[PDB]
């Protein structure tokens, strides 16, 4: 009766399910402009969905990648519920993007996002438990396989399942030295901190711009389911796949005049154009009097 169903149902396995993905769009930084570029309405809500149903490899099987771009701050702790459930947690392929505009923001506002994900762990995957003694082999699996054939120990972090920083706004290197940076110590500590971000994070450290780098796409695809050689050559724009990584590279590039890791240059680029100033500012509580009051000084200034 149903026998023969339950064979129909194990003839084909050619079924790429339901993936999601979980970017965390930050103040603009092209987010809009990221969806825009990849393929909209308004940005004032946050949890601003979007649906990827892109080439699966030889024709569009509807690859059901489900996007999901947060922005603000305003408890949306319910609606990362609304995005990431129990079942979603494998083809979970978090983007952080942050812009150049401001990289200052960058550099800590990506642990502001981590650190809202390091609950979300602890808060939503609290219960299922089978992932925790599961997942964390699966990632002692998986982060194995984030270094080999591509081109042994890093202080790398707890986060491990698919996880990737990106970065927009580059193509304003140009302005921004026109502004301020001109040294390449702005240019190679930041890389180094990103690219030491990424290898920590258990993710990679991947740059766009406007009208430019279609690298993003090859790595999801790569990793949802078409490879690419990397780049951190023009150091104008950078590609950093996982596994392309050491602890010494890096540390060349932060030796190259670069104030050998200071960890307070935070606030060199934390001081240029977030304390830069205050232009349209109004604090001023200029002016208010009384009645009684100054009829009464007047009638001691009277004599």
């Amino acid at each position: 009766s149903s026998i023969l169903s339950e064979v129909s149902t194990r003839a084909r396995s050619k079924l790429p399910s339901g993936k999601n993905i979980l970017v965390f769009g930050e103040d603009g930084s092209g987010k809009t402009t990221l969806m825009t570029k990849l393929q909209h309405g308004k940005k004032g809500r946050g949890l601003e969905y979007l649906y990827l149903s892109v080439h699966d490899e030889d024709r569009d099987d509807h690859t059901r990648c489900n996007v999901w771009i947060l922005d603000g701050d305003l408890y949306h702790k319910g609606l990362l519920k609304f995005a990431v459930s129990a079942e979603s947690l494998p083809e979970t392929l978090v983007i952080f993007v942050a812009d150049m505009s401001r990289p200052w923001t960058v550099m800590e506002s990506l642990q502001k996002w981590a650190s809202v994900l390091r609950e979300h762990i602890d808060k939503m995957k609290i219960p299922p438990e089978k992932m925790r003694e599961l997942e964390r082999k699966f990632v002692k699996d998986f982060q194995d396989y984030m270094e080999p054939e591509e081109g042994d120990n890093v202080l790398t972090h707890n986060l491990g399942i698919p996880v990737l920083v990106v970065c927009t706004k580059c193509d304003a290197v140009s302005v921004l030295e026109k502004e301020h940076d001109y040294r390449d110590e702005h240019l190679d500590f930041i890389q180094s901190h990103l690219r030491r971000f990424c290898l920590q994070y258990g993710a990679a450290l991947i740059y766009t711009s406007v009208k430019e780098e279609k690298n993003l796409d090859l790595l999801y695809k790569y990793i949802v389911h078409f490879t690419t050689p990397a780049l951190v050559v023009e150091k104008d724009a950078v590609f950093i796949p996982a596994g392309w990584d050491n602890e010494k590279k890096i540390a060349i590039l932060h030796e190259n005049f670069t104030t050998v890791k200071p960890e307070d240059a935070y606030e060199d680029f934390i001081v240029k154009p977030p304390v830069r100033k205050l232009v349209h500012d109004k604090e001023l509580a200029a002016e208010d009097e009384q009645v009684f009051l100054m009829k009464q000084q007047s009638l001691l200034a009277k004599q």
